[PDB]
């Protein structure tokens, strides 16, 4: 509906799969070459379907803050026989707040669908499912659980993926340049 739309979507349209563990259909963000992320609480394991697709995983990293802290954040690489559209560029370097974001989400469940959340917060910790979780983004949505892994993005950048919620908020985990230095 307006340029905040149109980034996401260019996003979506390019830079997303449909991925499914024993814990469910997830939004999943490709990044670059075969490398995607996904929530930690989807328990990637050694098989993972990628668009209806049986898929190798060749690694899967749940990533930890150097306080040995839950990022719920999962870094997986994936054996197929295409690349990502390379996206690293679009991932800011630091922790931030944000203002008009967008989530946008893409499953089974929920198809082509797209939320303006307004404003960010670097809201830091939360205790996510009774795990002690960093570098957490909050928006002010009454966001559901079937919209896990979906991508948060404002002009010009993807900056999270939504993770969980309490109801009246939603919670993003915050995607950073320096996980995917090669």
């Amino acid at each position: 509906m307006g340029p905040g739309f149109d980034f996401a979507q260019a996003i979506m349209k390019k830079n997303t799969v449909i991925a499914r563990t024993e814990k469910g259909e997830f939004t999943m963000l490709g990044v670059y070459d075969r490398v995607a992320v996904i929530p930690t609480h989807a328990s990637v394991g050694e098989i993972i379907y990628i668009n209806d697709v049986e898929t190798r995983v060749l690694d899967a990293c749940a990533l930890r803050d150097l306080t040995d802290t839950n990022l719920e954040i999962t870094i997986v690489k994936l054996d197929r026989n295409q690349k990502f559209r390379d996206i690293r560029h679009f991932l800011p370097r630091c922790e931030d707040d944000y203002n008009d974001a967008v989530l946008s989400v893409h499953t089974s469940k929920f198809p082509n669908m797209y939320i303006p959340v307004g404003q960010v917060t670097n809201y830091g910790f939360l205790n996510l499912g009774g795990t002690p979780t960093h570098r957490i983004l909050m928006y002010n949505f009454p966001t559901r659980a079937g919209q896990c892994g979906g991508v948060v993005t404002t002009t010009g950048k993807v900056i999270g993926i939504h993770v969980g919620g309490n109801g009246a908020q939603g919670f993003a985990a915050m995607l950073l340049h320096s996980y995917f230095t090669d």
